[PDB]
């Protein structure tokens, strides 16, 4: 697990996250779907986004950033006590969305880069390694669940 230290450094850096959550989701999910475009595929509601552009000029879009990092904000300021808020969301996501783990570990590195892109210089090594240790707990407990129910893609 990580130490009370790294706890304080993930909720520090998420403090950066919710000064602009929607700017900060949309940005994960454009880095997530520009990288790797058949995760664009999981989502019928934005299959239409051909371009980056079109991309970045949709508030639904942002409107979803918003709902993905409000749920991760939520577990992580769990501290990893959070159970009862990953264990439906790793069944939503394996069994209603069907998204391989493969796609949570993109996400998690989309977290890492976009930290950093909107705040060069001022998110640090230690900041970086105590997020990085929070992104892969949750990640991990989320491949429990779907290893509890089989699921691979
Ligand atoms: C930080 C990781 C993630 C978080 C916290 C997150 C959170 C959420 C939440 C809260 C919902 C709405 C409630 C639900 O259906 O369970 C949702 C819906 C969804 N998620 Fe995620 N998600 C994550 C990663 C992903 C990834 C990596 C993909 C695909 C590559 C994905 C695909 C979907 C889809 C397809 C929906 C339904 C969207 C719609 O049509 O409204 N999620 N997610
Ligand atoms: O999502």
């Amino acid at each position: 697990g990580l130490s009370d230290g790294e706890w304080q450094q993930v909720l520090n850096v998420w403090g950066k996250v919710e000064a602009d959550i929607a700017g900060h989701g949309q940005e994960v999910l454009i880095r997530l779907f520009t990288g790797h475009p058949e995760t664009l595929e999981k989502f019928d509601k934005f299959k239409h986004l051909k371009t980056e552009a079109e991309m970045k000029a949709s508030e639904d879009l942002k409107k979803h950033g918003t709902v993905v990092l409000t749920a991760l904000g939520g577990i992580l300021k769990k501290k990893g006590h959070h159970e009862a808020e990953l264990k439906p969301l790793a069944q939503s996501h394996a069994t209603k969305h069907k998204i391989p783990i493969k796609y949570l570990e993109f996400i998690s590195d989309a977290i890492i880069h976009v930290l950093h892109s909107k705040h060069p210089g001022d998110f640090g090594a230690d900041a970086q390694g105590a997020m990085t240790k929070a992104l892969e707990l949750f990640r991990n407990d989320i491949a429990a669940k779907y290893k509890e129910l089989g699921f691979q893609g």
